[PDB]
């Protein structure tokens, strides 16, 4: 049950003026594509705060990747779901290498020692349903540079890969061998989604990761490994189970590789330079 929003004063949305004319802001299955200028964050923050939303963020830091955690977590503190309850889940082979990062109130961090493999690990299934409402699964070699907030939350979302958002579907680097579970033909495909940022309600994320893990097992059994590994399977899943929101490349950018085009008004979550 959802109580009433309080009175709020904000600019009237205007039916006969689009927010953004330069980009597609809704998919043909009527899922929002989240770009800056499409959302009023005050309205969304009220809606989510009224449900006492908790967001889990999962990140893997194995071997050398533990070096990326300090900047990742410190910048998540400045920019990710500020004002809402957050539970970071750090999966690592080195628990004593996780940096001590000061957290804001209502935010917690769990270290989970571990011995493509992210899909199996994420799919933890009992714990997540009891502790968070949504799960967001990202790469650790990244930093937040701007607001990443509740505008992303929805049953199931993927993020446009920054190298492919302008590309025709034949150019997408989908798995193209019919022998793989991840196979997608050249006349199919909506978008190319990056493996580095996806999420959803706990139930939807567990469904996805369970499906991708079972498809990867089948492929392994069969002597085949998809061209872009878990990302290839992520893309097959989201082709057949349409996400309820799609994040624009503001949410996964590499400024060194791609610059700062006019279509990106904010660069929110970005790659960190790495040898
Ligand atoms: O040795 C490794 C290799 C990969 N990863 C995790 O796997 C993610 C995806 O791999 P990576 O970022 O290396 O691939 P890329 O983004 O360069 O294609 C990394 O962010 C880490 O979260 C890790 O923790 N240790
Ligand atoms: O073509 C797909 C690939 O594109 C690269 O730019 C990216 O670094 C890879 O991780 C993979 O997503
Ligand atoms: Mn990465």
């Amino acid at each position: 049950f959802m109580v009433s929003l309080p009175r709020m004063v904000y600019p009237q949305p205007k039916v006969l003026t689009p927010c953004r004319k330069d980009v597609l802001v809704v998919t043909p299955w009527l899922a929002p594509i989240v770009w800056e200028g499409t959302f009023n964050i005050d309205i969304l923050n009220e809606q989510f705060r009224l449900q006492n939303t908790t967001i889990g963020l999962t990140v893997f830091a194995i071997k050398k990747y533990v070096a990326f955690l300090k900047l990742f977590l410190e910048t998540a503190e400045k920019h990710f779901m500020v004002g809402h309850r957050v539970h970071y889940y750090v999966f690592t082979d080195q628990p004593a290498a996780v940096p001590r990062v000061t957290l804001g109130t209502g935010r917690q961090l769990s270290v989970l020692e571990v011995g493509m493999r992210r899909m199996e690990m994420i799919s933890c299934e009992r714990r997540f349903l009891s502790e968070v409402d949504y799960l967001v699964c990202v790469d650790v070699d990244m930093e937040f540079r701007d607001h990443v907030g509740v505008e992303i939350l929805t049953p199931l979302f993927g993020t446009l890969h920054p190298s492919f958002y302008g590309s025709s579907r034949e150019a997408f680097t989908y798995e193209r061998r019919p022998q793989s579970q991840a196979y997608i033909p050249k006349d199919e495909g909506d978008f190319y989604y990056m493996g580095a940022f996806f999420g959803g309600s706990v139930q939807e994320v567990q469904r996805l990761t369970r499906a991708c893990h079972q498809a990867m097992m089948v492929d392994q059994a069969n002597g085949i490994e998809a061209v872009w590994h878990d990302e290839s399977h992520l893309n097959k899943y989201l082709l057949r189970h349409k996400p309820t929101k799609v994040l624009s490349p503001e949410y996964l950018w590499d400024q060194q590789l791609l610059g700062w085009p006019a279509v990106l008004r904010k660069l929110r979550f970005t790659a960190v330079p790495k040898n």
